[PDB]
């Protein structure tokens, strides 16, 4: 009964309500639903929106901000057949319009289990102590603040399935729960898995501050005692989830031939970042974050982690961070990232033999180390997610409007400062290296100082970078991230990823509450990006070519992704051919320039 | 941790690749996808040979050739060769390297690896269990002892205990071979979506107060009033607790949080997982119901799920069954009975079901049924024992139907007669009489002995798997659904691939390999037992001329290419008999016996 008992009528009706709320705003901003304006209620603003076979009518109000946001009111929503009122069910939203949605008949029944998961979600979230973003802004807490998030992705209403957690893992695995988990180490035969490491980094060295001497000599008994040669393994450790469901039974034959031994438990306590998979050290917080193999599908996409993709990983983040160390913008800003510094695979031979390069069997047993951002701080400096700036907590109350407060600066200064940090090094990257990121709320920490943003730290770096240009020259190891991209597609790594994908939340978040409108809130953005552009004119050509100040670019719809495939929404094979855009939207940096 | 995986170590892993690549061949040959060369010398021609698909690896063995086109292959003889150079023998490569000639498409060939790692680390944990020759078994009289002491599984199908779905701790607390108790997780199930369906002389509230208890009950109905809520709205649902904390609480959240299922607590008695794996003996109190529960686990081709559609015929089918055995003078003599399913409860997920079709595993997700124990029937001095264990084999080799033909102080012949009225006549006239076919496999029949003989068989699995073979056949509305429509030139299949080449043919070798006795006269036996039942139904003579038992050949149809064709579902419920995979023709051993 414990397990469930976050599951009660109230909080399900209330997580009800803020999904049914986010799929009316989302699947509108993605044009899948077209909300008829009904004539005035309360002065207007009231809308409706019909089940594909027309008999069932949610009603609501809606403010509708730049980027065609639709800041549906969760109060307002309501259901309606045949004269009568119903309950809001999201399982419910989604039978009744799933023609509309473009929900096929083998997606839906999955669809509705991520639904039913992600409900589950904010039904333990809302049993939580709830704190105020003015709270959680005071606290300093990097964690707090990192496992104190709800909303997960600001777009995908599917968005916290975690589907292949049991109640059990879930309590003891997401995130949001704070929990403590200890990661399970393996000992992995070098004719099937290899360390890579950094520039800096050994690995003999590199283990031993990582686990300790006294756990490397245990680990290296355990090997003795069953008449193995540490000299013939390697370290590895893996997500306890993926442990005990996964490589003990799809691995049988690794375990059982002794490729690979389980050495036991860490003894540092780890809590699950926003990603799942990632791992923080709350016992060392200056120690490396493990991110770990984890096959549970989350947002279209199993959370494994590529063997093969692991040679070159450490090498990508040297590369990226030389050239941020070199570049005087970059340097003006403050980024740095968080280097992914050593990496372990392992290759399953007969599953490699029995599958092609995309198979998630490959991608079952890999775990990378990352730098934790915490020794670089200064006492004054705390640490947030960036997913923090488009955090409400339970009254409506935005995160970044509890920065601005605490600041005492104005909110376009504030902001300012924000975008100088995080934002122009965005512009910065593409213009001068044709470089692109995945710059969203996850893959930005933020270092604050009494409430401002004194610099950016990127992460998640060898998996997402790209250089827009197949004839980029680059170090042989990290020449996979060239790529090939239309130039007419290039700057969506801005607008979509940017504007359509964070800004539109953080700039309603802001006016919704008072804060500051969105017209400042843009011409922050475009004086900003004007300052930038009129600071290296030797990009000048560049700069009109791609012109952040066009006025229009397309939508990027990203619920159609998983709407249409919610297992692999992407095909690794060819993955610009997922893309949905429809129709354009407005550039609120239109007739800015 | 490490005492999870302490069954999974280099020698166990070793012998259980041994033993599956033996079966492997042996079964592939029977399914003519492998077709092995005689090489010369060593026997009277008795080495043989298999390539990989590109020719450069190569299995030797030997083997004996028995009846129905039985290879006993031996398993110390494997080897695998390539370059001049011996290698060791890994099931993985072996399903890797005959990839194309298996049939394994690259979608399934990595799930397909999955079950078979899954099926090995079984065979490890077995090997580690005390190794009880079959004499023990036979001696023990226990019928759970029996019952989780088979090693084999489904002597067929070569990827047959996967259990995928289970992490290393669900296997050691769920798998019938380990004898783990387990404890029922009980739901109260609001009426609006779930139905209690009786079989005569059941009522409800009478029945929940025998398996339970009356302070149970009144306890879980104070559970409902705490909250709440009022117990004459709701139903009680036994579930597994794999189910429960997998799949219930996240599938099925919206039903938990809108308290239309509300989590009563776990079960006091102790159950035993049964062959079938979520069906339960309860061992507290062995002469109460065995609980089937639904199990959204994935083995032999199938989800383990359980219908709540089907539910509500399941108790009537059985009725309808006990009473056309009871009043049928052949099944009389024989002594035939099952273990009725006598309740059942279906769970009906509303949304589930406006997003799915009728075929769906989300239908099949939450559903339970009692079935009646054998243990209040049997008398003094008889005891219990799953057929499935005359195909058993101990770790030396020795037959356990051996070892009851030993006990028996009967000769062998004596013997098999005995157990042949006692299982296979009822099959017989099942299919001539009433046009009746059932799914009499290993685990569906529990034999009741004395002193070594089978005194009567019992059936079970009744309500999913009978058939009658008669679209016009006249039944009562509620069990009409059983009726289907097979070609004439099938139905005898039914005894052909299920009876014989899927059961009599291993029992029949295993018993020869012991030298226990021959296949002439194994096969001798069912004839004769053959011919005095038709002998005795003179007014059915036209349908045995018909529905030759004595044909020269019947067809040969293929288990692991079932399996191997599709490993997730491999029938579609929406057409059955599109599955079957019929290659060429056995001889029939029954050929020139009529
Ligand atoms: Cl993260
Ligand atoms: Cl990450
Ligand atoms: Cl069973």
């Amino acid at each position: 009964a414990d397990a469930v008992a976050h599951l009660t009528p109230e909080r399900w009706e209330e997580a009800n309500r803020l999904l049914v709320r986010k799929a009316l705003a989302e699947f509108t901003h993605e044009r899948l639903l077209t909300p008829e304006r009904e004539p005035d209620d309360g002065g207007g603003q009231t809308y409706v929106v019909r089940s594909d076979d027309g008999q069932t009518a949610y009603r609501f109000t809606a403010t509708v901000r730049a980027l065609d946001h639709w800041q549906v009111d969760a109060a307002s929503v309501t259901r309606h057949r045949d004269g009568a009122e119903l309950p809001l069910a999201a399982l419910d939203f989604f039978i009744e319009l799933k023609q509309t949605l473009g929900l096929s008949d083998e997606i839906l029944p999955v669809y509705l289990e991520e639904i039913s998961s992600t409900l589950s979600g904010t039904c333990y979230k809302l049993t939580k102590p709830q704190l105020s973003s003015a709270e959680l802004a005071r606290s300093g807490d990097f964690q707090a603040v990192e496992t104190g998030m709800t909303e997960g992705h600001p777009c995908f209403v599917a968005n916290n399935g975690r589907l292949g957690f049991g109640i059990h893992e879930y309590l003891s695995y997401a995130p949001e729960t704070a929990s403590p988990v200890r990661l399970v180490w393996l000992a992995a035969h070098r004719s099937r898995a290899a360390f890579t490491a950094g520039v800096g980094i050994e690995y003999e060295s590199f283990v031993r501050d990582e686990l300790g001497a006294a756990t490397v000599d245990r680990f290296h008994g355990v090997l003795r005692g069953r008449g193995l040669d540490p000299a013939d393994y390697l370290l590895i450790p893996v997500h306890p989830w993926q442990w005990w469901n996964k490589l003990t039974v799809t691995f049988a034959a690794e375990v059982a031939r002794g490729h690979l031994v389980c050495l036991g438990e860490g003894d540092d306590e780890y809590l699950a970042q926003q990603s799942i998979r990632t791992f923080f050290n709350a016992s060392h917080p200056g120690k490396h974050y493990v991110k770990t193999a984890l096959s549970v599908l989350n947002m279209g996409f199993m959370q494994g982690l590529s063997a093969a993709y692991m040679e070159a990983t450490p090498a990508i983040n040297d590369w990226l961070a030389r050239l941020i160390e070199g570049d005087p913008v970059l340097k003006e800003t403050g980024l740095s990232i968080i280097r992914e510094r050593a990496a372990v695979g392992y290759r399953h031979l007969e599953y490699e033999q029995a599958t092609d390069r995309y198979s998630p069997y490959r991608k079952m047993l890999a775990a990378l180390w990352r730098e934790s951002p915490v020794p670089s701080i200064r006492e004054g400096e705390t640490l947030a997610t960036m997913a923090s700036l488009v955090h409400q907590d339970h009254e409506g109350a935005s995160f970044a409007g509890a920065l601005i407060e605490r600041s005492g600066l104005t909110p376009t200064e504030w902001l300012r400062h924000y975008l100088r940090a995080y934002y122009v090094p965005l512009l910065h990257s593409f213009y001068a290296y044709d470089l692109v990121y995945m710059p969203h709320g996850e893959n930005v920490i933020l270092v604050l100082a009494d409430g401002v943003v004194r610099r950016a730290v990127y992460k998640d770096i060898a998996e997402e970078i790209a250089v827009m240009d197949p004839d980029a020259v680059l170090p042989p190891e990290v020449s996979r991230i060239a790529v090939d991209v239309p130039d007419d597609k290039k700057l969506l790594s801005i607008f979509t990823d940017v504007f359509d994908c964070f800004f539109r939340f953080l700039a309603a978040n802001l006016a919704e509450e008072g804060i500051v409108t969105e017209d400042a809130f843009w011409r922050t953005v475009a004086e900003v990006t004007r300052e930038y552009q009129e600071s290296v004119p030797e990009l000048a050509d560049k700069f009109e070519r791609y012109d952040m100040f066009a006025p229009e670019f397309a939508l990027s719809c990203l619920n159609r992704l998983q709407l249409r495939d919610n297992r692999q929404m992407v095909d690794l094979a060819d993955p610009s051919g997922a893309l949905q855009l429809v129709g354009t939207l407005k550039n609120p940096l239109a007739g800015r320039g």
